[PDB]
């Protein structure tokens, strides 16, 4: 009835802003902190945050937001004998114990390096991102709108280069995702071990070409990308920035990368940039596509979701850009002048698609 | 754990809801609706019936990538262009053959952009004593901004209003007190939609709507309501039974206990007033009862100083400290209660 479907439909809202404010307040590493098998109460984690010292009802209001969490299956809820039984019939115990699930463990920034899915989830819901996502309808309505030029008055890479803050959320966003991939490409792909150089063409800030080089030392990397984002990317080991456009010219490379690159546009935009990176390839050169594939019938499960999330953000974020399929990847390749497409699953859709010259 | 399946059920969290917004305001569910409820419908019979699309050759295209995603989230069924079709949710969303309601109106103001902004501030309410999420966002509270800002003022007010209509449909199928008054004032009643539906129930009653300048001159004319414009923490207008409807959940406990005083002074001997709220439950689940309290109560933590959701016990607190004697919980349905404090 109605009063059943306003849990449904309301609660759709609710949950990734307070998953965004639980991020933001550092809950889920607070968690980790007591422990393996930790449960603990909305009090003693407020007690670990310094900015919530001098607020007594600190405590009940992060309680609102865990509970909502803890509702979804975000955390699991539990209590003890002792707050069952400790009190008498009179007195009444508000705070329940929450613990880490499969999916929250993935918010715990790691003891080592600090990676963790929160930077790629703090950029999507984003408000430059939401902002973007209010104008969704416009693509359907108008011929030629995009949704974020609608709510923004300029395009992505355009507006990077004018929003300091927003670069940062994008870059941090895409580097820190980039780390989980590689460490998933490593375990299944041995394409690499043969190479001598290897030319990131929109590569970011350099940190997946960080991460090829330290792996395999042998390779000389170079990270290709527009001047707002080499200017603020980190010196790495065995790694030369470059900057400019990849639809104007591409540097000379042996072997070519490009990750989350094509998906943003449109086919002739797609060839035209693949003509480039053949020019600028020797004979006997590949260029490695990484991106989530779209499976060619959908379902209830990661392969599907992993490209259909994407999918609806560069539909609002860039003209022209959508999740593919291997046959329309292998199409463009074709288009551009390559041969011999080799596609190779790594997980949950990931591929590399390797494209010959 | 692997990260590589866990990007799947957390990444889908913000896109769910915007895309759901985008298929409301394109009126998707209606549109269906039209070629029959059972019916089975691509995205490009869809296209052909929105006028702002006839120019546009990729619109099907676009449309069918937001609809594929609401076909995966349990929003819509679909079959072997894909077809969609309807689901129990979203027949929800179909504005009714018979008068226009649905839950559109209360789901476009729950994700509207005043609302996402003040959630946007949300952990300011951990951080900062006294803080509240809206007004950090907007620089004023939520009444003082719907005053001087009459888009709000529209969305809110009509989300309030065709959510009334679905909540008293539910009321009336259990609740009888309303047999026998001769007089009702709705105190905080929004646009009157409230008292109108009553009035129109119980032909005897003579109805009274009663709220803040800014939203009673807005308010449509109804049948048998006369509206009334006032501050109900100053005073409320003598009425002989009254009506907290989605009042008491904004206010602390001090301004609740203010305002039930108010009404206990201008209700003769005898009188009620009846409160009308989604109660929280004693044990929290993945359930309609525990949503329906837990969607409002983390609203108006963002939204309003000290706005919380209660349980019955807290509720009859407020009554007995404002002078009531009497605490009569009805359960209605999925947490919706009648609760009568009596004088
Ligand atoms: N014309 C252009 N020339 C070079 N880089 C460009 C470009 N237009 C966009 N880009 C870059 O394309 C990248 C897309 S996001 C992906 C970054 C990285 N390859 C990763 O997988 O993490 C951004 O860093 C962006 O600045
Ligand atoms: N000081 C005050 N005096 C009277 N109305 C007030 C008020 N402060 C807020 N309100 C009103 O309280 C209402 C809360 S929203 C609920 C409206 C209606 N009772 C319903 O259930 O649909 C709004 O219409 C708002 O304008
Ligand atoms: C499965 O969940 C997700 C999957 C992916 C992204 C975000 C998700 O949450 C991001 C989103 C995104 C947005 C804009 C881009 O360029 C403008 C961009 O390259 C990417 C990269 N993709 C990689 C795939
Ligand atoms: C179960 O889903 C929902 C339940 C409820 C609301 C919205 C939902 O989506 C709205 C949200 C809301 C926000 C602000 C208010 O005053 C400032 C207000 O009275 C209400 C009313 N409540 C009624 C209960």
């Amino acid at each position: 009835c109605y009063l059943s479907e306003t849990a449904n439909l309301g609660k759709l809202i609710c949950i990734p802003m307070a998953l965004r404010a639980a991020m933001e307040l550092n809950v889920f590493q607070l968690i980790s902190k007591f422990g393996t098998d930790a449960k603990v109460s909305a009090s003693e984690i407020a007690s670990k945050m310094p900015n919530a010292k001098n607020n007594p009802e600190a405590a009940m209001y992060l309680d609102r937001i865990l509970r909502l969490l803890g509702a979804s299956s975000i955390l699991s809820v539990s209590t003890t004998a002792a707050s069952i039984n400790r009190g008498g019939d009179d007195v009444v115990v508000h705070e329940k114990l929450y613990g880490l699930t499969n999916s929250s463990c993935c918010l715990v920034p790691r003891q080592e390096d600090g990676v963790s899915l929160v930077e790629e989830l703090l950029f999507t819901s984003d408000k430059v991102v939401v902002d973007s996502f209010f104008k969704l309808k416009c693509v359907v309505e108008e011929k030629d709108s995009v949704p974020f030029e609608v709510a923004h008055g300029a395009k992505i890479f355009e507006y990077a280069a004018t929003e300091p803050r927003m670069n940062q959320v994008f870059n941090d966003g895409m580097a820190v995702f980039s780390i989980v991939v590689f460490e998933a490409v490593f375990r299944v792909y041995d394409g690499f071990l043969d190479m001598k150089e290897l030319l990131d063409v929109g590569g970011g800030i350099g940190t997946s070409v960080s991460k090829i080089v330290a792996k395999y030392p042998l390779i000389r990397g170079v990270n290709f990308d527009l001047p707002h984002v080499i200017s603020v990317a980190p010196q790495y080991p065995g790694v030369e920035h470059v900057a400019g456009d990849m639809f104007e010219e591409v540097p000379k490379g042996q072997n070519m990368l490009l990750k989350w690159v094509l998906h943003a546009w449109g086919d002739e935009r797609c060839v035209k940039l693949l003509k480039n990176c053949w020019n600028s390839l020797p004979v006997g050169g590949k260029v490695l596509i990484i991106e989530f594939v779209l499976p060619n019938e959908l379902g209830n499960n990661a392969e599907s979701f992993n490209a259909l999330i994407p999918d609806l953000l560069l539909m609002a974020l860039n003209p022209g850009g959508k999740e593919r399929t291997i046959s329309e990847y292998d199409d463009l390749g074709k288009a551009a002048g390559f041969i011999k497409t080799i596609p190779i699953p790594i997980s949950n859709g990931l591929h590399v698609i390797e494209f010959h010259k």
